[PDB]
Parts: C-alpha cells; structure tokens; sequence
C-alpha cells in the first residue's frame, strides 16, 4: 500500500492560493483528498539584494523564496510552471516530496514564453523545498530559485496565532558585500561556497525594522523554515528564546525545547514559538559572522506588558542588532541612486552615513558621538577630526592606536581596521560625523576614500 | 556489565568474507557469538577519479572506499592488516566501534611488505566508518583509507529486497575539476577544506549511468551510506523520493520519512527506501555545488510499471543529471588517452564533444542543435558558427550577449560565460559541433583554446 | 503558564561558585527555586594559544572558554557582568536559555572599568552557550568570549563519577598556522571561514599529555561540551570509544549510543562516557584536518587493567596524535622565546626539535632515526644527510623521490613535502637529528630554512 492513501480526488477541482513571503495560505480545513490545480510563473528581472546593490534574480512567482503551496497529503496535484516571455533562460522544478524522477523535473522544462504541466500525488506530509532543477543548477538556485511546499497532515496542523515563510539562502556577487551597483552572479566563489551574502528572504533587512515578524505576548508563531542554500547548511537559532517544538521535513521525530538547530542545504523545518516577553527576537545563522557581517538576520518584534519576574532588561538595540535596529536604511538607497545621477548632496551623504554610523561606530562613539571620557574619544566637536578630515579617512579604514588627544584629554586604546566598509560608506559616515555635533562640515567623497585605501598612512 | 555480553565464541572460527562497493556481504545468519578473522590488503594505486584524469589512491582491498566488512554484535574480531610490498608508506587502521584506545590504531601499524594483528570485541552494533589513522591522517584519508564496518544486532536486520553500499569523500587535487592527466594531492586545498571533486565511490560516473544501482518497482532498498571525509558533512538527499528510515551508526534514535539528513564527516548512516514509480533516484550532497559540479552524484535506477496517478512525468534527463545522463562517458578517456600518445584524431574529438555537450550546451541549444527560433540560437548549420570558429571559442569561455543574427534570425540574450570547462573540453565540444548537423567540419584544439583563454575578445 | 513555574525564590540568595575549565562547579543539590547572584568580569590579555604563539584574547573570567555557571530550572538569576579597567573594548552578554530581548544584551553593555546588572529567570532546563554580543560581535567571539551556562532539571542530573568542561572555538590569526610571535586577529580568514586554529579550550594542549582529563576504567563521565564558534559546525567525535547518551541544549530528545555527533555554532551538549578499558580517547572535530592539523583535540586517560578480551592493543602512540602523544611541548615555547632575546643555544633547539619530530618524522623514520632498512633510510648516523645540511632543509620543504643511496643501501621512494612547517620548525627538528644519533652536529636557522625556501632546489 502507498501512504497517503485517502481514495480518488472528489469534491471541485481547487485552484491553490499561492501567498508571497513572508506570508503563508489559510490552512486548507478539508477532510477529503482534492485535485489542486497550482499555477508558478518564473520571472526573472533585478531587485535590490542591499541598499544600493542590485542583482538580477530568478524567480518563482516573482519573490525570493518563491511562493508558497499549501496542499493535503492524498491530494492529486495538476502542476503548470509558465516561463515568463522576457526570460533569458529555461527553468523547470524539483519539488521535494514528490514520488517520482527528478521530482517533477523533467517534465517541467519550460523555455521562454512557454508553459509545462504534470501531475503526482502527495503521499508524504512535511514541508518542503522545492528549486529549480535546470543546469546549471546551482547557478539557478543561486539566483533565487527555490521555495517551500507544505503538504498537511490530513487532520490539519494545530492551530496558532500566527504562521510565517522564511527562507535562507547564499549569494555570490562579483562584488564584495555592500559594493554598490548591479553585481553579477560570481561562478567562482558558489564553486568554494564563499557567498559574499547570506540572506533571509532574498535580501538584507527583509525582515528586520519596519519588515519584522509580527506577535503579541501569549500568541503562538510557526514558523515554515527553509534553507535553499545552494550550499551552506543553517545553524539555525532563535536570540533569546527557545523553539517550543522542531519537526524536519515530513520526519516522524519531534524535537522539543532547542534554541540551535542545524537546516541541511535544501532541507526545511517547522518551528514553534510561544510569545512570554516583548521585544524583538532574532532568527540567525549561529554560523555568526552570516548574521552580523553577511545579511543572515531576521525579526519576530513581541508587543505587549514586560514581565520583570522573567526579563528585568531592556530591548535589543544597535549594539547586537547593529545598523538594522533602526526601521530601514532607505537614505543608503537614496544617496546610492544620487551618485549614479550626478546630484549626490551633502545632506543625502549625511543621511546615508547616520543609517550607517548605528552599531558600526556608535558601539563605541555612542549615538550622539560623546564617547567616554578617557576611554573613547569624542566625535562631538572633536578638535582631532577638524585637525585633518584626511587622517580620520585613514582611521576608518586602518584603525589607530596609542596615545593621542581629543579635546584636551589624553586617549591610550586601540581601535581597530574597518576596512571592509567600501568607499562610499566611509565618505558616508565621516560626511554624516562631520556636519553634526557642531563640527565643521564639508564633506567626504568615496573618491577621496578610494585614494586613502590605495596609499596608507 | 558490558553491551554486546552473548558469552564466549562458539562454533568454529570464520573467514570473514569482504565485498567491494558497492556490495555487501551476506547477512550473517548466526545466533551465537564467533571469533571472526578479518583479512584486510592495503593497495596504493592510480586510478582513475575522472575519465582522463589519475589519481595515486591509497586503499582498503583495492578500493574506495575500502573493503566491506560485516559481523555480530558480541563477536570476537580477529583484524590482519596487510601492506602490499609496493606500497611506499606505512598504514593503519582505526575503526570506529571498536573499544580501545585508537580504534585499533597503534597495533595496527604496518610498513611496506609487513602484517599486523589485533583482537577487538565488537560490543556496540551499528554502521560505522573505518579509516587509516597514519600521520599525516588528513593525508591517507584524502587519498582514500575509508571503509564501512557493520556489527549486526543479534537477531540480525530487517529483510529487504537489495543492500548498496555508498560512501561520500572529498578530494583535493593539485589540478581543477577535470584537468586531465595525473593529478598530485593538495596539501593547501586540504587544509582550507576546499575539494576539487566531491564523490560517490571513489570516481566521478562510479554510481551513474551504466555503473547504477539497480530495483524493482514494489521492492525495498536499503544503503550502508558513509561518509569518509576528510572534511564535508553531506547534506545527504534523494532526489525525488524519501527514506522511510535513517540511522546514525548504532544510534537508538531512528528517524522516518525525511529525505534530507546531514551526515558528519566520518560519520555513518543506513538509510532505507521503498521502490514506487520507475525512474532515476539520485543521491546527493545537497549543497549542491558539490553535487552538480564537483561530481557528487549516485543513482538508484528503478526499473516496472508507471503509475500516473502518483507521478505522470518522465524519466530525468540531461537537463538535471547534465553529461552523467548517458550510460558512460568512455570517449573522453579514449581522447584524453590519445592526446597522450599523439594520436587524436577528429573523430576521437567528435565523440568526447558528443558526451561532454549533454546538459552543458544541450539545456539551451538541444540535442540536435536546433535551439528555440529567436529565443536559444541553432548551433545546427549555424552560419554565425562557420564565420569565425575564434569567436565561437570566445564565447564558450568568456559568454555573449547582446543582439546577433544567426541563420536570419535575430536573437537578444544571453549566454553565461563557461569558463571552468579545461581547454581540452572546450576544443572537444566545438569539434563536435563543427562536424555534427551540416556544419564545416575542421577541428578546434586545446592549444587553440588556451591561446583564447590567455588573450580574450 | 511558563515553564519553570517552582514558585518565587526561597531560602537564603546565593553567590555563585563559577569554575574554570575544564572543571565544573558541583551539583545543586537542591529542591527549592533561588536567588542566584552571577559576578563575571572580562578580562582581556595576551595568552599562548600555541608553543611561542600569543594572541590577546578576550575572555569571561580569565579563560577560553569562560567561566562555567551552574543554577537550577526556576531560579532568579542576578546576572553581573563587570569589565576589567585594562579593557579597551566595551563587551556584554547573550546567554542562551534567557527569555529575553538579546539573551541580556541591551542590559549588560559594560565600558572599561564598568559594571552592569539584569535578573532573569531560568524558565529552560538545559546546557546553553553564552557569549559576548557587542558589535563587531564575530570579532568578540572569535577572540575568545564564549563559555557554558548549566540550567539543572529540578530533580538534578543523573550522579556521575566525573564531570568535565570542553569547549571548540576556530581562531583567525594574521599569521600561519605555528608561525611565532603574537599574532593579531584576522577579519579576512573570519569572515571566510578560514580558520589557522580550530582548538578545545583556548590553545592547542590545552587537554592533551599532562593536561588531559583523566577517570578510571568503571567510571561515568559526564561532558559539557560547547560550540562558540563563531563558524564551524563540529563532527564531535570520540575516538576508540562511545557516547551512551548525547542531549543537545535543552532538547526532549536523547540520542543513545552514537560516536559521531554535529554541533552548530553556538550549540552545546552534554553527553556520556563508561570507561571500559585504559588508555587515551580522543575527543575530535571529525572534519579531521581540523584534529590533525589545526589542535581540534582533547584526551579522556583512563587508568586501569588491560581487558585482553575486548581489546587486545595498545595505547595510542604519536603515529595518531602527533607531537601531542608527549606530556608537553615546553620546549618549542623556550626556544622561541630565547631566539625573541636573543640567546638561542643549540640544545635551545636540539630540545625544541625533539618534541616536532614526534609523529611529523617519526613514523617514517622512527623515533630512534633508524628508519626500516630499503623501506624508510635511516636518519640516525646518516651519510645522507651529513653529506649536505642545505639539500636536507630543501628535503623538509619540498619533498624528495627517486632512487637514493644511504648508508650503503637503495632507497627509491618517496617522501611527501612538508612545506606546512614554518622556518623555525624545520631548524629546530633538523637541529635535532643533527645533534642525536652520531651525526655530525651544528645546526640549521630559521634565516637557513626561510633563503632555501624562498630559492627551491
Ligand atoms: C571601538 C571598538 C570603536 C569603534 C567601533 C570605532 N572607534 Fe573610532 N576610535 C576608538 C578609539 C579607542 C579611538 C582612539 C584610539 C587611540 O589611539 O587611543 C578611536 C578614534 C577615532 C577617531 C580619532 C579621534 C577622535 O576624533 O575622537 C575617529 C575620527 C574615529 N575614531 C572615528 C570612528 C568612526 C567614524 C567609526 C565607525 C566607522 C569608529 N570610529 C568606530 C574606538 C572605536
Ligand atoms: C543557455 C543558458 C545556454 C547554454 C547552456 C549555452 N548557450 Fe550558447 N548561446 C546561448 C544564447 C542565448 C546565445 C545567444 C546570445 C545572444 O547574444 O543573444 C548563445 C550563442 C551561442 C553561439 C553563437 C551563436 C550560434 O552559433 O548559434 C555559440 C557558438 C554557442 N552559443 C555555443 C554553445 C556551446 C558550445 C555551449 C556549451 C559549451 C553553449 N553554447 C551553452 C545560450 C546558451
Ligand atoms: C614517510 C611518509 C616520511 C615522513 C613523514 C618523513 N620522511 Fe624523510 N624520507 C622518507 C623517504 C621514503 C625518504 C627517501 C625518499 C626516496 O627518494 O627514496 C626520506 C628521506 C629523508 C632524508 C634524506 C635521506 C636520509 O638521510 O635518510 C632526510 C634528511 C629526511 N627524510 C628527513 C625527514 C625529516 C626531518 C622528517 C620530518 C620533518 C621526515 N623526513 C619525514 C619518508 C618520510
Ligand atoms: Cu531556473
Ligand atoms: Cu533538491
Ligand atoms: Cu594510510
Ligand atoms: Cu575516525
Ligand atoms: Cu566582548
Ligand atoms: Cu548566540
């Protein structure tokens, strides 16, 4: 006998409800195995994978992850991948879960301006990733072709507050992280598996500020995770909280009270958390440098009453979150599309540099760039960086260290190379420091920046 | 009290009989303890890992991985390790399940010509790897001195139609993927845990094509999977099908209906599969780079009836399984090997073009050539082809883009750039086209390739 | 209701007693919910990460990892976290199993010669991770600010005869790996995942020969074992021997009777050793260039009687632990330091080499120099090698093959390069076997080694 055995399809023909992440379909509340009909158009066109920094994606219905498909186990699926007409490539699908060769592949190749269709059962309840299967395939997965297909038990999963749609990948641009413009696919680094991004949901700050998850205090949240990879496997974590429930693919085995979990290259994952305090709650990859130096964070913000039994302490700020604890980096976006124009301003650069300066500087300079007395100096009315806008160009990018004094006081610390900022966000940032806090103004250019880099002090 | 506590052997002594990947031996079918005497040759040895590519493997029984070795739970296992007098370094052995320090290591040391023995009880059942343990252990391991043990449980495992023996490595040549000729190990690509070829069994095609394990439709499958390293975790994963059970080494926990599951480098796993529709079923490593481009793909061909009320799709094809969509790619040993005596003629080109074009140039172009008008050009009688053969070099390595007119038809795309293909590959490819589908005939060179490459268009 | 819902706090507030590794503080041993008051101060200073390597590592309590926290499920946690005046970063903290924003972060931000304070409550049973989590915070972790927090079931965990604390970080040093002096972080191999050191327990040694963990054969020993990362994800293995039980967190799930297990970054988890027969086992990164080349390796020692009828073998020798199958290699951190003054003798080096050639050259070449005659020539009173110093440094780094002739007899071999060794170990182990064994003395410099391997022959 095969699983999913409920009897031939009855009822009408269902036309799926695909949603777009971060959000998921109604659950199907049905007690009888269906013919469902799903129709996915691939497009491929250039959206913003950073403030700034374009790449051409490939797409399942026009987001990274694609949409998600919400079907029962013993349901008869009718499968039609259309390729939209201004696609370069052919795509096709394998969906995990399906019972049979290349999972769907082979009959699902679809060139340009064209349409495919198969059929297959859903013998095998779980969440899955479903990618595109067209050589080069990794190439294809690395351009942002996956999704997740949930296949319900057929009683229905239970019921919560909330249900969400998150999906890791890896991304491999020419470009290093945050160089601006359009950043073609890198063949080189995806063969090492060295992405220059990792990403929750296709970009940096998909979910984080003013695109976060949403519950209240006592609210339950599953949460439909994904890893497309191509190549990284998640050490996927929740920030100060604990995962009521991990349950892996269609996998008989439930794991209970775990907060780090680890997510195979094109595996998935349904989690379960329970709301007990407000503030916001990180989803990363605990491999950490993806999370705080690659774009691998993600946002569950908790309203409701503290509870100082539990947590006495305060919310999560730009010291852990960095520049992504404030609602978006919009002003970054703008500056970068000024400079492309010929019309960036002083003010559009110092914008730009306060979305910057958040974590990456303030860590130490504080937000209002006071600092510490003695113990580190002022970027306030700082005599030292009025002394020689050159000099804090060389600091930014190759650290300073031993005595030196600000504002009448002597400093004895070090602070380290930041090299990896890229031109524009040094002139960005010391443009923003510059006309703030009673200092002189002028500005900075990534041009004077690029010199700096190329000649070391 | 220890595990595995069934009393001292009994009945006479046994001859372990040893199988080589992909077989298994015989279940044991015994219910008392034995005293098993294992005999197990270290062989170094070239071999091909890909068709006109050696490598110097150093093995277990002549293989990679090495030997199968199969006993009880509570059996008394009698170990000889041999080294053939032609090896030029001296060999050990550790096997995981063993009690005691090393896993058998220090008494297992055995230089060129000499033999060892030791005594170990197998207290702990359960799939287990074994490997050399011989400074410098990265070394022999990257060569490959990796095998599979299985210690039964007393009653022995369930009945199943079919047992394969599978076991993943990394390796790291001197060379890139499919740079022909005798490739040195890699010291540096070690350490970094950067492999050039990421395999099944030992070779590129070992488990593909007409080397593929075979099943019926109805039937059960189970797989000793094992992962010798050095260095990756496998995101282990069939293609277009589930596991109805995983096991880790002699784990209690097993874990049912997933079809990704991450296997720790010298980890083991048996994994189980139920045969129901016909087809291909590919086993990978997930982060797919590895399988897909480093060679990191095996199959389960599954031969009887469809049924298209579970899956009413094809077969796979070139498109997902790329070049190892064929039975073999024998041609372009045959090329390589000529290209080393002098005597490659056009024709030995032609057909290591043929098998290199599947996939690679088939996705978009066809089989026949004849692309898709005004969307993939024809590379059948393509005048734009016969006009400059250079150019046409230049765009296999480099890309193209942009408006062109091909057989008087505009086309407007593009073709990513190919450049990981070797000069070899390269020239065999175009001299396959140019002398397929009424196009002009003549060769292209490697020679004539690498000059492209060194000096772009 | 929330977990851990024992009532508020009785009895008396308690001052926790944190240990060091690899120790742990003792059981509860409590049946009541309780204020504990947690003080922890960062220290931040150089130490020895390797023989003559220093590295300013960044610490909770003085050690990597940090000191060890033990409280119960239920208990009010007053959490102190002070920052040594010598500090020139600030630093705070993220413990996993907080219910709370940040795991304490916002609330623990702490300046040089400052002191913060944030109460939770320990609502998770479980072994859990903290960390620092100030920006940069990769760079916080990869310096060494991570360590374990033990939340005890209300009852207490199984007694045991041993507990232990173990913990693996990757380290990114400037220099490579074994190159001297102190070497500063490296954001460019962080942020690749390229470690130089992968280590238990802040330094290679740290517990291997003379500081390895010891029980005897009967004894339970329970491991604490921590993944801070902050990228790798560990194939946790036990060599020679078994886990009975292995518990990730706070998980529900109990994985019996495996040897292999992977740890995320930032994971932790408790497993279960039964001694059963004596000698050493080895606690690994199975990604075993990690173990074998970067430090990732522990030892358990068991004392105790042979048990011939489960193991025959002897105990592990420097074929498979290296170098580090001697107590210590004091003697490399001497020389090291006498070339840094100036005052190198030439035992400084005879001693320095003596503990490299463990392993690296003994196993071909045999700890006595004799090698094995037509197999392995002889370094002991080798014509060879006295016959030219230089061509044998170039041996050291470059390799050699082909057929020699030392004393008296045909050697046609080959021996693999070992270009890995940095200058001073290649003078200090030529040094050695120049001054052993009746050859004919003087020594070889690292400024010999560097002009030869700058000019191979
Ligand atoms: C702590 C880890 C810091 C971070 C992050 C940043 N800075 Fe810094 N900065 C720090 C110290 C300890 C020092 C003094 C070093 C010494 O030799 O004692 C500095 C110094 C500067 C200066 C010069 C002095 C002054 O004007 O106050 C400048 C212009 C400066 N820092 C700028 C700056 C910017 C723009 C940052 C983000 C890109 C940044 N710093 C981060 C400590 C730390
Ligand atoms: C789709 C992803 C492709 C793959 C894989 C390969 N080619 Fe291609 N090729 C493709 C396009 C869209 C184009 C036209 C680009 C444009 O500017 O519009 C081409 C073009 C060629 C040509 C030149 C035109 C012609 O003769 O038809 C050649 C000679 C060619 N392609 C060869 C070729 C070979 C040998 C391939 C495998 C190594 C290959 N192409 C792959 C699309 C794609
Ligand atoms: C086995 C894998 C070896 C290890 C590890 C080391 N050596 Fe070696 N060495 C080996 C062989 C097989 C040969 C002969 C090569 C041949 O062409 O047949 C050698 C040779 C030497 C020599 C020269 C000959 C002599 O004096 O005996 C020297 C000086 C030498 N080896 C030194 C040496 C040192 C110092 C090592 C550790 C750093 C070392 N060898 C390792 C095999 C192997
Ligand atoms: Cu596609
Ligand atoms: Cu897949
Ligand atoms: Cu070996
Ligand atoms: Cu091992
Ligand atoms: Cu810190
Ligand atoms: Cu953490």
């Amino acid at each position: 006998k095969l699983p999913g055995d409920f009897g031939p399809p009855r009822g009408e023909p269902i036309h799926a409800v695909l949603t777009s992440p971060p959000l998921v379909p109604p659950p199907v509340n049905r007690t009888y195995p269906a013919k469902v009909i799903v129709e996915l158009e691939v497009v491929e066109k250039e959206m913003q994978i950073s403030e700034g920094v374009s790449y051409t994606f490939w797409t399942f219905g026009g987001t990274v992850p694609g949409s998600f498909i919400r079907v029962r186990q013993g349901d008869t699926v009718e499968f039609h991948l259309k390729n939209h007409p201004s696609s370069k490539m052919p795509h096709n699908i394998d969906l995990h879960g399906v019972t049979g060769p290349g999972g769907g592949a082979a009959s699902s190749f679809t060139a340009p301006g064209h349409e495919s269709q198969f059929t297959f059962k859903a013998l095998n309840e779980g969440i899955y990733v479903y990618h595109c299967a067209t050589a080069p395939v990794g190439m294809h997965i690395a351009n942002g072709m996956y999704g997740l297909i949930l296949v319900e038990p057929p009683e229905g999963l239970p019921k919560v507050d909330h249900e969400y749609y998150v999906m890791q990948g890896d991304f491999y641009t020419a470009g290093k992280y945050r160089e601006k413009g359009l950043q073609p696919f890198d063949m080189e680094k995806a063969i090492d598996e060295r992405p220059s991004y990792v990403l929750f949901n296709g970009a940096e700050g998909a979910l984080t500020g003013d695109k976060a998850l949403h519950a209240k205090v006592g609210e339950t949240v599953r949460i439909f995770v994904g890893n497309g990879g191509p190549n990284l496997v998640s050490s996927f974590h929740v920030i100060g909280a604990i995962f009521d429930q991990v349950r892996y693919e269609g996998g008989t085995n439930v794991q209970k009270n775990v907060q780090t979990t680890l997510i195979p290259a094109g595996g998935a994952a349904v989690v379960k958390f329970t709301a007990r305090v407000p503030g916001s709650y990180v989803l990363v990859d605990h491999s950490i440098f993806r999370a705080l130096n690659k774009g691998a964070m993600a946002i569950l913000k908790i309203d409701g009453a503290e509870n100082k039994l539990v947590y006495s302490g305060k919310e999560l700020d730009s010291v852990y979150l960095g520049d992504r604890a404030a609602p978006n980096m919009s002003a970054v976006t703008k500056a970068t599309q000024a400079s492309v124009s010929g019309t960036l301003t002083v003010q559009d650069q110092v914008q730009a540099g306060r979305a910057l300066f958040a974590g990456t500087c303030s860590v130490c300079h504080q937000g209002n760039g006071a600092g510490l007395p003695g113990v580190f100096p002022p970027l306030a009315k700082s005599d030292f960086l009025a002394a020689d806008p050159k000099r804090a160009m060389n600091i930014v990018l190759h650290g300073l260290n031993g005595k030196i004094k600000v504002n009448g006081q002597e400093y004895d610390s070090v602070m380290p190379p930041m090299t990896q900022l890229n031109d524009d966000e040094v002139a960005n940032i010391l443009t923003y420091v510059l006309n703030s806090w009673d200092n002189p103004g002028g500005r900075v250019s990534a041009e004077d920046v690029k010199k700096v880099r190329a000649q070391p002090a």
